[PDB]
């Protein structure tokens, strides 16, 4: 025994949300990542913990209350990671009239009831703002920014913490039941190493592909459909100085983000294209470039070519398939579905459920586990804070206490230790007092006492996890400082 309570297939942030749960719960909990954790949907995202504006038109109050009022306990929970921002809605009376937008930023400012988040204002735009000029009108309100994959990396850690076990570059390849229990099979990717355990529980929260997970995996009817629908954004040198992020309506009323990233870039995003096919080879195309730079083009006065964008990505929503022709009205609500059979054996399944909301679902799920299990704790995450977040203050008044104990630390370099790793910063610089102590420099600041810390603390395998997920360094490093930190990686992981 070798029987874990609870297996958690999928390393995205649902999965993640359900293993940190349950661990802290007292169940054994494994959960199983067939690559990397966040590898998919989970840092393919805006990146934006919102109560969701545009989903008021769909009357969907369960999802936007909800949601709104988790806006503020992933900010106390997650402070190095995520943090508020304010929006700039400009005005367009031929799309929706400006009656219609107070209405509903005052639903978005009284349906979560917020107790620091500030509350939304009307603007006027002058001949010197970044709009064109007959955009003379709009609105701001406030929303929160995370980063979403290190949002997934700070719950697996959280599963750690509680005696829970995360294999990563394991794909699990059946489920059955037998005797009462879940056999469950794994594979290594690189190796071919098989594995197999027994649960009392099985969470098949593997996102775009829960539902081959039923067919594929576990010979088993999936209780809802999954709707794939791939969104791309793109990424420019920053348009704008300004601080606030811009959500725009669009002439097919679908509004589109420009959102200020690492004081250097601006992310646009996003669309909604049907899209059949494997998850893993989802990649932007030309009419979603010339989608978003349309949008962003008819707004501001800087226009951006094709040639400004120095990196894209694409990942697909798993929605809960409610049948709207549209995909931009497909609601984003979540559904779970538990099933035993002889009052043994459960099997909870995630269909949908945004970034913002994880955390409830993660409670939801364990409201349903919970008849199957003893001796089960209570709920307990909205009182925690998680690893990497424990910063007596603000991210600013981390990476500056942090410089006042470190001080041959750069003020660039304090600032991404603090952005990224938070109160974990003095488990990655141990016992360095210089510069050098940091080891080999691999670019831009990104040292080999942050790799190893990776690899050691973080699940980093390959160089995309640590460049991609783990950090945004991939947007500096060249091609030939990639290859070396791939084979750094080979060197010590051997
Ligand atoms: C374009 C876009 C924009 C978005 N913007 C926002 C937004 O700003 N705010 C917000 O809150 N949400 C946003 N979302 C929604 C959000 O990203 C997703 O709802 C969410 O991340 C779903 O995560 P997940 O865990 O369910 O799936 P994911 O986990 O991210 O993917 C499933 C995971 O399961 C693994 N897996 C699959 N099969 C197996 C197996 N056999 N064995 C082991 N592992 C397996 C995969 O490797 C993968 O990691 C956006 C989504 C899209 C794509
Ligand atoms: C009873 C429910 C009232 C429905 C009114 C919804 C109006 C919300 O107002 C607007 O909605 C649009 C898309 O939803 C977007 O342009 C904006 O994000 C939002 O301000
Ligand atoms: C040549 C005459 C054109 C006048 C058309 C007036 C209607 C334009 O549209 C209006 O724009 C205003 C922004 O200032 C807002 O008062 C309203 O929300 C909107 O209805
Ligand atoms: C949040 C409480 C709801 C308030 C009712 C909305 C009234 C706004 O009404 C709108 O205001 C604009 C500027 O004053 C005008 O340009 C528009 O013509 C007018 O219809
Ligand atoms: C389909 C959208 C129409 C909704 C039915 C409500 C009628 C809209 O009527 C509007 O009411 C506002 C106050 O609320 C006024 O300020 C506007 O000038 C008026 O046109």
């Amino acid at each position: 025994m070798e029987t874990k309570d609870l297996i958690v297939i999928g390393g995205g942030i649902n999965g993640a949300g359900i293993a940190a749960d349950a661990a802290g719960r007292g169940l054994s909990v494994l959960m199983l990542e067939a690559q990397d954790l966040a590898c998919a949907t989970s840092s393919a995202s805006s990146k934006l913990i919102h109560g969701g504006l545009r989903y008021l038109e769909h009357y969907e109050f369960r999802l936007v209350s909800e949601a709104l009022a988790e806006r503020e306990v992933l900010l106390k929970m997650a402070p190095h990671i995520a943090f508020p921002m304010r929006f700039r809605l400009p005005h367009r009376p031929h799309l929706r009239p400006a009656w219609m937008i107070r209405i509903g930023l005052f639903m978005y400012d009284h349906l979560g009831k917020r107790t620091s988040l500030p509350g939304s204002t009307g603007l006027r735009f002058g001949a010197n703002s970044v709009l064109k000029p007959e955009i003379k009108r709009g609105f701001e309100y406030s929303d929160c920014w995370v980063d979403d994959a290190r949002l997934v990396l700070a719950n697996a850690q959280m599963v750690v913490r509680k005696g829970g076990e995360v294999l990563t570059r394991t794909r699990a390849t059946s489920a059955r039941r037998e005797n009462g229990l879940w056999i469950v099979e794994a594979e290594d990717i690189d190796t071919g190493k098989k594995y197999s355990w027994q649960a009392r529980g099985l969470v098949n929260a593997t996102g775009p592909w829960v539902k081959q997970f039923f067919d594929d995996g576990m010979h088993l009817p999936s209780p809802y459909g999954i709707r794939l629908i791939k969104g791309s954004h793109i990424v420019v040198p920053r348009v704008h100085t300004q601080k606030q992020a811009y959500i725009l309506q669009n002439e097919d009323k679908r509004i589109v983000f420009v959102i200020p990233w690492m004081d250097e870039f601006s992310i646009i995003g996003t669309t909604d294209v049907e899209y059949k096919g494997d998850p893993k080879a989802v990649k932007i195309e030309e009419s979603e470039i010339n989608y978003l730079l349309n949008v962003y083009n008819t707004h501001f006065k800087k226009q951006l070519s094709r040639d400004d964008i120095v990196w894209t990505y694409s990942g697909v929503r798993p929605l809960c398939d409610d049948e709207s022709d549209s995909p931009q009205a497909i609601t984003r609500d979540y559904t779970l579905d538990i099933h035993d059979e002889n009052g043994k054996a459960p099997l909870l399944s995630v269909f949908g459920g945004k970034l913002t909301t994880y955390r409830k679902l993660a409670e939801h799920a364990l409201e349903k586990l919970t008849p199957y299990y003893q001796g089960i704790g209570p709920a307990w995450t909205k009182e925690s804070v998680l690893p990497g977040g424990a910063i007596e203050g603000d991210r600013d008044d981390y990476a500056a206490r942090l410089r006042r104990r470190y001080p041959f630390l750069t003020e660039s370099l304090a600032r991404h230790y603090a952005r990224t790793y938070g109160s974990n910063s003095e488990l990655l610089l141990g016992n360095a007092g210089t510069v050098s102590d940091l080891g080999e420099d691999f670019g831009h600041e990104f040292y080999e006492a942050e790799l190893k810390y990776l690899v050691d603390h973080e699940w980093v395998r390959r160089a995309d996890d640590a460049l991609w997920r783990r950090t945004k360094q991939g947007m500096w490093l060249n091609a030939d400082q990639q290859s070396r930190v791939s084979q750094w990686l080979v060197e010590y992981t051997q």
